């Protein structure tokens, strides 16, 4: 299946696959220490991962890949997905990050953790960028799907078949995005322009994830990347 | 200024801005040759930048910032372009074609090499054209350090996004004249722009790889950049 859908079926399939908004532990001794805050954020991210995989498996064409490739895609994209999710729910809160409804953090508190405020500022500018573009929910949900499939599709006859499949679904998601823009009343020109502006944003988000990884590795954190087994286990 | 140009005038201007292909100063250390080569490519990269439609409409500090963020990506998409027609190899210079096996001589590099070779295959499979390539490089210059507060800064970011809108039209136009449908047009546009994300990934991996060894400084200096822009 997965290539039969209309654009409208694609949006709906993606909208219902959407993960829930999770909460931080309701037990914080606010104000924070650098360790307490990294503890709450880490705990949150760990719980978001399980819903992320479940979401991934409901993304059109994702379960058609081999389990090994599914793991590979998730290995590359997991932090990017976290980040575009974070910036999305932070849109209506300028100068703040909404990790959880009970964990809205301003810029000054990011500076509690060494080097995080640098990572923090990139995230805010991106949220602001989404706000100025008036990014819509269907567009976001599409952009997130693109990140999942694209971040690792740069890695046999089987192997080329899996990649052309991935590129087939991505062209469909591209079709879906254009369709959404057409019914909004944008011209052929505004359609190509807006599509471009959205994808150029993914480039920066890739940069943010890259910086984020170094920051996490810089806090000498315990076991940053999810491991092949944990990803494989959660996928079954 | 540049917001007035047609797609074909945009392409023509960018094709004429293209830097020369430089040579490795070889013999008849490998990091020595590559470092030396990259250093000489930088001056022409700046000359190229100043001739990209709308780059000189910006302030010098803003030009420096863009070049500060994009320089390694530009080097890399340049390398991948001239390596396209040489499978399993990357052409740093006409007298310096290297396989993965020779990249594996230098520590931690074989990973970056594989990423770069992978980009070449992708360009090759897409039949990426010189005109498209030349458009993609300009986008890298303008887009990589745009996300970064006076009224002037706001005008700067609006100009950059207007010029970026222009190259999108330019890219779409090229695809139309090649005979692709409207649907094939936005698909290829998407495919090209999504590749830029990977190049950003390579660029960051590249920096970490460069810091893992020595340099005088890895990032070019603000003054030198401001100096080179003259
Ligand atoms: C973007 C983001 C981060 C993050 C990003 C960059 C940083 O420098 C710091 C935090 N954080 C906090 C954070 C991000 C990543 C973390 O990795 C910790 C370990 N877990 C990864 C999921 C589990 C198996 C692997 C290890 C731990 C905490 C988020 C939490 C929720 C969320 O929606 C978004 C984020
Ligand atoms: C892709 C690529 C590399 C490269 C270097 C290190 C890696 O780990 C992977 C690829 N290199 C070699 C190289 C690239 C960048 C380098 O940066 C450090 C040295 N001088 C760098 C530039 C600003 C002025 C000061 C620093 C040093 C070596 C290329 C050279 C030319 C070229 O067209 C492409 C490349």
């Amino acid at each position: 299946l997965a290539l039969s859908l209309t654009a409208d079926q694609m949006v709906s399939a993606l909208l219902d696959a959407e993960p829930p908004i999770l909460y931080s532990e309701y037990d914080p001794t606010r104000p924070f220490s650098e360790a307490s805050m990294m503890g709450l954020l880490t705990n949150l991210a760990d719980r978001e991962l399980v819903h992320m995989i479940n979401w991934a498996k409901r993304v059109p064409g994702f379960v058609d890949l081999t389990s090994h490739d599914q793991v590979h895609l998730l290995e590359c994209a997991w932090l990017e997905i976290l980040m575009i999710g974070l910036v999305w729910r932070s849109m209506e809160h300028p100068g703040k990050l909404l990790f959880a409804p009970n964990l809205l953090l301003d810029r000054n508190q990011g500076k509690c953790v060494e080097g995080m405020v640098e990572i923090f500022d990139m995230l805010l500018a991106t949220s602001s960028r989404f706000r100025m573009m008036n990014l819509q929910g269907e567009e976001f949900v599409c952009l997130k799907s693109i990140i999942l499939l694209n971040s690792g599709v740069y890695t046999t006859l089987k192997s080329l078949e899996e990649k052309d499949h991935i590129h087939r679904v991505l062209d469909k998601i591209t079709d879906t995005l254009i369709h959404l823009m057409a019914k909004a009343g944008l011209t052929l020109q505004q359609q190509h322009q807006r599509l471009a502006q959205l994808l150029l944003i993914l480039s920066h988000i890739r940069h943010m994830s890259n910086k984020g990884m170094e920051h996490l590795y810089s806090m000498k954190c315990k076991n940053v990347v999810p491991s092949y087994d944990l990803l494989l286990e959660m996928l079954d």
